[PDB]
């Protein structure tokens, strides 16, 4: 069958758990759940790895290494608007000159450059706040608490089955948003995984594949830790020594990290680059400085030393 | 000089930081975006109709943010309207934010020129016709429907049926709107003309 | 079930939403700061003047 | 001395907007106070002695 | 009695006395200290 396996009200099995059942096979070599209505109808040894659930989701945009997004919190329009005050203040000044008018004009234009910097300062630091006081969703309880981002899992999956048996806050949460919106669920990961590409959508499945996905792709990323235990485990005949046979067999293979060196050689080989702003900093780079540059300006007249 | 200067100090940077204070609070939350700003700020009163579909379906539904309405909703008896008119009314009149099902807000929004649509699609129950059990006719009238359906016809019928579509600006380029600097331009022009009446 | 029986009967009254922090229309917090800079100047200019 | 002006204003504003973001989002941080925070989260591992 | 949650002392401090290279970035200041330095010599070289 094109499924795991499962019993479904029968008492009848489909998939590798019949097969072990009927011991028309062996050993079961692939990814399997390990449930308990299964374990009692087959034998399963220790896993040979534990995994649980992440969240696949779309890359973050918006790096913008320019200077104009430098004076961002700023009209330009009311800058010249400035500048132009400033260069009349100047000339009236000058044509003035051929007295306590002339302080009292300094005066007052003192007090517009406190107010127009007052202004920019409050701009610019309600912007880097508003920014920063938000952050990137890390969490399937962020997923519950939110309703404007789509987020879904594979339907018939073992993530499924597994928040089936599973109520806690966030799982009836989940819950509730499937049976709410049947156009955040898909049947396939390939599905999922278009979804995430096309739309901001957030995709719950097997860590495994989520990890060989993302180290075979650049354009998706993958956040949250494990939010449960799932495991793989392997089959075995009824009243079989040789379970145990397995389980030694797989607990050396732990010691001896041939599975960690055999992954990589499968999962990883990615090369997907890194960015400074994966820990909610803006200072350091563009959009924090980068007129310098502008300085150069004022210096090509600081060579005028004789006319 | 000194003492001049602290208190100069001091009084220029109140005003700076209240001038923070307010452009963050009104620019820290949206106008309103989504359901989830009502989820986030309570500054505008939300509900709906007293034991609609809606409020049943708020109680039925397993959603943190629809829980929170629901709880909001049935703290504040000033939110509950007996009739969709008079919550539509108070709406159109008050700040009242009202929650129905999105073809009604569809036509009274076709059907005005004040009032809008808020918010996206968050429900999917849609409508259908009873049938009665023992009846092919259902079954028929099912692929029927299907068959409309691939032929669009009920995107015609509801055009057809559904047009008043009547008549924004974001102005976020700078505290408080574009328009902040003219009382600056008045009282510069005001003190500059100071300057030209004494000849001394 | 004693925890539920009191908050049966300890269910108070729901209270508006309070903690949101606004800002609109404050001044210097009733009193300001120049009472401290004028009583200065003039306890100086009484003993500048000798 | 005009361009460095600004630049001195426009680096110690950004200074102040970053240190007040800080002070502000760490006052509006709250810590768990009582059972029903864990209850409700997910994401703050708890436990306790078995038996 | 009844139940209390354990945890540690709430995370976070500042290390002393340094409280302006924690909340800008020291790459920063380096910039304006070269900038200073290149600004301080113009008026000299100009001048004389």
């Amino acid at each position: 069958d094109g499924k795991y396996g499962a019993q479904d009200d029968k008492g009848q099995w489909n998939g590798m758990v019949k097969e072990l059942i009927d011991h028309k096979a062996d050993l079961a070599v692939a990814p399997l759940t390990i449930t308990h209505v299964r374990e009692k109808a087959i034998d399963f040894s220790k896993p040979f790895m534990t995994l649980g659930v992440s969240i696949l989701y779309r890359k973050p945009n918006g790096t913008n290494p320019s200077v104009f997004s430098f004076l961002n919190p700023l009209s330009p329009d009311i800058w010249m608007y400035v500048l132009l005050a400033y260069l009349g203040v100047s000339v009236v000044l000058f044509v003035i000159a051929r007295a306590l008018s002339t302080r009292i004009i300094g005066g007052i234009w003192w007090f517009f450059t406190l107010i127009i910097i007052s202004s920019y300062t409050a701009n610019l630091a309600a912007f880097l706040t508003v920014e920063r006081m938000e952050s990137p969703i890390d969490s399937a309880d962020d997923l519950a608490k939110q309703t404007k981002i789509e987020y879904g899992a594979v339907k018939d999956g073992a993530t499924m089955t597994f928040f089936k048996k599973s109520k806690i806050s966030t799982f009836e949460k989940m819950w509730a948003f499937m049976s709410s919106k049947p156009s955040a669920l898909v049947k396939n990961n390939e599905e999922g995984i278009q979804r995430t590409l096309t739309a901001d959508y957030a995709l719950l499945m097997e860590s495994t594949t989520i990890e060989y996905i993302t180290q075979r792709n650049c354009n998706l990323t993958q956040i949250g830790g494990l939010i449960d235990s799932k495991g793989y485990g392997i089959g075995t005949p009824m009243g079989s020594p040789y379970r145990d046979k397995i389980t030694i067999a797989i607990l050396q293979l732990q010691e001896e990290g041939k599975l960690h060196i055999m992954k990589e050689k499968w999962w990883r080989g990615s090369g997907c680059p890194e960015e400074e702003n994966k820990e909610a900093s803006a200072l350091g780079i563009q959009k924090i400085g980068g007129i310098f540059i502008v300085l150069a300006a004022g210096l090509v007249l600081s060579v005028l030393v004789a006319v």
